[PDB]
């Protein structure tokens, strides 16, 4: 793995944010895209665009073929049993919202309980709160530990006969923690409960095998996987998918439409994709899938791990720095400088040309646990360098001496 | 207006489908995009991509500014009162599905009735059938006339005290008919009913003033307006929007999230946009809006009208040709050749390098009225020429002599 080679594929990296070379340390919010991806979509629009609904003419017939191919490619990326188990969604948020509405509204009756963690992203909280609101079910939360890990010992007190589904994050977007999915997956199954894994921040750091994990639902966004915005993958077990009813109607998710005999629906996954798809985005996601897989997630893993174990080392030279989460974090570093608000700290780093995320990172609940209104988030991707890490620590030291 | 100039902006037009110059006569399904648009998005990804959630660093702060700007631009395109009246959706289908779910589920109680036409697209039928299914309301259909127009005389028998909303198409995607919205809008209002206008096939042919129309809901897709896929605009009266509850949750449509005190929602339109937006698509839609507005919808109208009134003239020389719809159609021509199925006719035209749409065009109900299983659809856009029209008629004559 060679950063120099990689970074050469991302044009934005050669940018100058504030008269100073840009240091994009905020990929956890949204990764930058490589040329291969950017052009892959641009070419599609330039030499072969058309409607992807198995039309008559070659252009449309071919676009459809392209579309379906990406679906297969993605199916291999996460090792899905069959491509028909993958549904195209705008992103992780819509993905969960689809499951909650379709599968939730017909499996979680009033009285039952749903389990989610305390480190979950708002996209894996609200949709569930809404379900419980209308269905009349109870929402249970898995407590957290100071080191940013889950209080697993409290599992037996949460899992019971009325537990229907377990919505948990693969990796944390703030603490970088990687939950013990495998084991938790079986436990929830032992009680006959389903498990929805929100791996929006896992797919880009290392390999994922939905077959080995045995999860019933798995979602992730493309724009974070060095792909285009507006596209995401929703994976649901064939067995479960075939039984799920539609959520969005109209478009081409119907098999027949009669104003008298009523309308029928097609088979999954197409049943869950009404209206014209995001063809462009699909094409883009494919190139991203290809690009990343080319480098090897295991290689990207090794490099990213090294850079991290280095960033944590240097980050120690910084005084008054308070870190949140385990030492075995993933591509994310949540910290805070003494008593200064992340707003100001992050605002200063920007002046130095560093891109860091400040705020609650759509995880308000998690913040309340640490009694902090908000923290700073420095992400380390495959195109990031040690020099950038240094550029970060130094700036932190500077803002310390200046602000106090 | 100069086609030669325009066509020079669309690279796909210089393509060769089947060894023969391509003749894209299927823009009604999805328009082709001009370079300005294709690059506008590509550049964004290349020199200034970032998360659009009012982040700290300049890149994200600026992306957000860009995003909101497009929203304003679009607000001016359809003459919305305020940009806060526009919601970003994947397309017309999701737009309607949003209204049906959010506004429908809380305004149409069991017993009430909803009115839709018989020429409506499946995207403006199914979502309503689903609402009536759960709410327990009654769905009423406005009969059609042989010339492909609405049987307005049957209006007083449909509109009553229990009529809540009127979902109608601005223009037909099969007949090219342009319904008398203005008048129908007032009638539905006189009874206190709302009106949702599906103008997915109107925005690109001529100007639209949601303020003059006084509709309460208006939707359209970008990919048909020479824009990128995966992006669309949903316009709803401020007054109504502010009262509508959320549909999709999580992301950034919340104001506060508490596992104990519960969560709250932000104000519209942001309240209806959970999760990371389709930033790329938004940027693209802007360029499209700009490109089209530059040429002048009124000019594009004049040219498109001429080409049509010419295509209809030549289309007469073709024997056994059966046309559907009025003589005052819009950018669309639905026909059929004698007794040959559109499949074969359209398949032959492709061999000649012509891109035409065959099937039911997601309007099964409309077909049943004409007792036809499917028809052919030739669309005439701003970049289409008389030579193409000729290339079409001639091919029709050929397939006639050959097939019979
Ligand atoms: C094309 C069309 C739609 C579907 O729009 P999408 O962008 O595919 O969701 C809905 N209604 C009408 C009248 C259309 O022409
Ligand atoms: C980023 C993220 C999301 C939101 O995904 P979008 O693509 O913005 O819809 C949800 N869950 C987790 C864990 C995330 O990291």
């Amino acid at each position: 793995f060679s950063v120099d080679a990689v970074r050469a594929d991302f044009p934005v990296l050669s940018r100058e944010v504030n008269g100073l070379p840009l240091a994009y340390l905020d990929s956890a919010a949204s990764a930058q895209k490589p040329s291969q991806v950017i052009d892959a979509e641009a070419e599609f629009y330039r030499h072969g665009y058309a409607a992807v609904h198995a039309g008559a003419h070659t252009l449309s017939a071919q676009a459809t073929e392209k579309m379906e191919n990406v679906r297969k490619r993605a199916s291999l990326f996460i090792n899905a049993r069959s491509a028909e188990e993958l549904v195209f969604v705008r992103g992780t948020t819509e993905g969960i919202n689809l499951v909650a509405n379709s599968w939730g509204n017909s499996n979680v009756r009033a009285g039952d309980n749903i389990i989610i963690s305390q480190m979950e992203h708002h996209a894996n909280i609200v949709p569930w709160q809404m379900l419980c609101a209308r269905v009349g079910a109870e929402l249970r939360v898995i407590p957290l530990n100071p080191d940013g890990t889950l209080q697993l010992e409290t599992l037996p007190t949460l899992f019971d006969a009325a537990t229907r589904l377990l919505a948990i994050t693969h990796v944390s977007n703030v603490l970088g923690t990687e939950n013990p999915l495998a084991e938790m997956i079986t436990l929830a199954h032992q009680h006959g409960a389903k498990v929805l894994v929100d791996g929006a921040q896992a797919v880009m750091h290392h390999p994922v095998d939905v077959q080995a994990l045995d999860c019933d639902f798995y979602v992730f966004s493309g724009h974070k996987l060095y792909g285009p915005t507006g596209i995401g993958i929703l994976y649901v077990k064939e067995a479960l998918l075939q039984e799920m009813p539609p959520w969005e109607g109209g478009g081409s998710m119907i098999a027949t439409v009669s104003l008298s005999e009523g309308t029928t629906w097609t088979k999954a996954p197409w049943r869950f994709e009404a209206g014209t798809p995001n063809t462009g985005g699909i094409i883009g996601l494919g190139a991203a899938l290809e690009y990343v897989s080319a480098l090897g997630l295991n290689n990207i893993a090794e490099y990213e791990q090294n850079l991290m174990h280095y960033a944590l080392s240097q980050l120690e030279s910084v005084p008054d720095l308070t870190l949140y989460g385990p030492q075995a974090r993933l591509g994310v570093i949540a910290f805070n400088l003494g008593a200064h608000h992340a707003y100001d700290v992050g605002s200063f780093l920007d002046n130095y040309g560093i891109a860091v995320r400040t705020g609650h990172h759509c995880a308000m609940p998690l913040m309340a646990y640490y009694n902090v209104p908000a923290m700073c988030r420095a992400s380390l991707a495959m195109y990031n360098t040690h020099e950038e890490v240094d550029r970060l620590v130094t700036g932190l030291q500077r803002i310390h001496r200046l602000l106090g």
